[PDB]
């Protein structure tokens, strides 16, 4: 699955995390060179944050100010490769007074991601720098608004993008078995009662799905700080880039 | 079978579920791409929403101002292969007074879905804000009437398609056996009763049936913010695409 | 993994520490000679420094003064060979009153570490005194105010660095096996109960990863003396580069 | 590790310590002739000195006078060959009341230093005193602040340094097995518990690492007496070379 292949590939090369997996090949086609995403921090650190795309670019919403040309350099590195077999198997057993419960749950998978020679293109840093310290982004646009109601959703720009040249492959075989039984007795007046229910449930998905070359494998974005009173400035330390009214 | 062929499908290269299996063949032929589309929001997580299609396009209800040309690009990815072998069986046993029930439930479902190399063709989204926010559709038509009687179901548009350029095999095997059991003993007075049923059911559906190429496997719409004083505008993000009075 | 591989590598070779291990691929694109980079000393000696990039170098801070032209000297060394076979077995069993714990957990990682000749760019420790010891570096900067501010991280430049110049080798095999079993009974008043819970996780990762030239292992940084008054000096002793007010 | 194979080798050729082992490969390219170290005497007799290079040289601190050319001559001896085969193993047990603690950590090293043909290239002593008995180093430095600033710690200078003149042969194989066990029983009120906990690490490092030519395998340094007045010698014996104010 496309999913756990890219988190399992940024696990092993991306240790500090600064790069975000491509959830699916549908968002795999809308990650380009200096987009404009938004995360939702509303989430905790339990859960990773909201990424959304916006449709918009940086010259769709600078509209103040001229687009300064990118500084698109290539790099491939990682070309890698990857085999994921596990196993998971938990049972859960509970008994309480009429009720008997058993239950078994064994999950295998054997994920598979083999990947080319990946490449990176990353901007220029300094010239999305250039741009944002100067009045070149429009404070009021038809769309984004949805975005400052919300503060806690702030807009980001992608910068670093990681993309594959040869068709990769990920054969996935995801064997699922869970078994449940319930033995339920009940002393009933002048009743006498036996119930008991067994589900068996045995699931198989040998998946092997091929990947196309120039797809979208990971993608760091540098957040944007905004003022609502109009001041904005593309930073890349925690210092100022959470937003602000 | 088809529906579970494209549901199989998304549910392991679209992670997010931002797109909608096809239902039925029925569909397959209907859906194209920006043709509008309702769902209806009645329904609550637990059920997917109703989604409905209009046989109008954007063009025909826009009237108010002129059509905007298309961006259509073609993308191929996920040629994949899924082989789901799923086993269910389930035994309810239930025994009260005079009447005990013995009912045992084997279902297997082996259902191949083989399909050759998928491709994407969405429209550009800047074309489709472009219209939206100006005064591009009209207020009054004699069709959709009922769509707001029901504010609940929004009209949506069609954005990006997934369809197959190879002839496609979906090899369903469906065993279903079923067995019912039933012991009643009944103490009336002055007749002594005995009353037994058995029922046993088996059921067996080999069915090899292809798919032609062009036929729809998944589609995403993005919704249209309707206010009946006769503000539009089709937005991408959850603020502001709900419909309001 | 690539930050276990330049760690246990450094850890052979620099005896001292002054060299730090390249945490990423993300990174070992973004460190270059003389660019600057920041260590936080919030953290104790229990923790490494943070370290984080500014994409701003040198030449983009002095302002004040011209650039003065590096002395690069390449040397090659240690062009090594690492093999890391390590196995970690930790069984934690805890038996409180009602409640049985039983947990083992066995992980075995086997990180082969294959390097090639292994070269040295150090820049003139000379050059990077003269322009400092002068009014060189502006006061204010756009950008680095967020360092000010927090005045525990303080800002570096890089002057080594080791590159590789063939396609590395890091073979990791990461054998996780993770086995927990709970057993809990409650005497509860006229309620006999017994609940079992057993998990087993075996994970397997057989992941081969090849490394390209020109990345980066190793890099040391010698620190930057802040007053905020405006005198600087990058200074390689432990006297004055902590930061001042 | 290189570490370990110039301590090593420094211990049977150098009986007397007056050459120090270089630390890392790190500092294998920045000690050279006539360089100036500061070594820190705040250490007692237990650890070794600190020593610590400065960027600058001689003929960079002089600057009253002008840079007496250097006598140097190179003599080879001691290719030498060195094989070390080192076994330690330590088992801690200790038992106290209601806590059970069995510790055994063997510790394998074999540490193989092949060296070739090393060279040794000493300055002529009389040309180090000639210039330092008169007026030749200036009193008051941008640099070397910090070294007065903490007499304890003195400035020497590089005079003697041993350097390879073949690619050697550094094989270190170090198994280290670590094995902790804990059995911990504590006599509760209404509580009877029982804890055991069990730890078994099992570490290999088989790195076998080449040694390229003109590598610094040892180097010796006579001190600098200082006094704050702004009298300065180079003087070889213990007399008056500690630093005076």
């Amino acid at each position: 699955m496309f999913a756990k292949a890219t988190r399992n590939f940024l696990r092993e090369v991306d240790a500090d995390g600064d790069l975000i997996a491509v959830s699916n090949l549908n968002d795999s086609d809308k990650l380009q060179l200096l987009s404009l995403v938004t995360k939702k921090k509303r989430f905790w650190c339990w859960q990773r944050p909201k990424y959304q795309f916006l449709s918009l670019t940086l010259g769709d919403v600078l509209i103040e100010d001229q687009f300064p040309s990118p500084v698109v350099v290539e790099s491939d590195f990682v070309k890698y490769e990857g085999k994921f077999a596990n196993h998971v198997s938990g049972t859960l057993e509970t008994a309480l007074g009429k009720v008997k419960l058993n239950l078994g749950g064994s999950s295998r998978v054997e994920s598979q991601s083999s990947f080319g020679t990946l490449r990176k293109q990353e901007v220029d840093l300094q010239q999305l720098i250039r741009d944002s310290a100067e009045r070149t982004i429009n404070l009021r646009n038809p769309v984004l608004q949805q975005v400052l109601e919300g503060r806690n959703e702030v807009l980001c720009v992608l910068t670093q993008k990681i993309t594959t040249m040869q068709k990769c492959v990920i054969s996935e075989h995801m064997q699922v078995e869970e078994k449940c039984g319930g033995i339920v007795g009940i002393q009933t007046k002048t009743v006498q009662v036996s119930a008991t229910e067994d589900g068996n449930v045995t699931k198989d998905s040998n998946v092997v799905l091929e990947i196309p070359a120039a797809t979208t494998i990971a993608y760091g974005v540098i957040e944007l700080y905004v003022k609502l009173d109009g001041q904005f400035e593309f930073c890349l330390l925690r210092g100022k880039q959470g937003g602000f009214e």
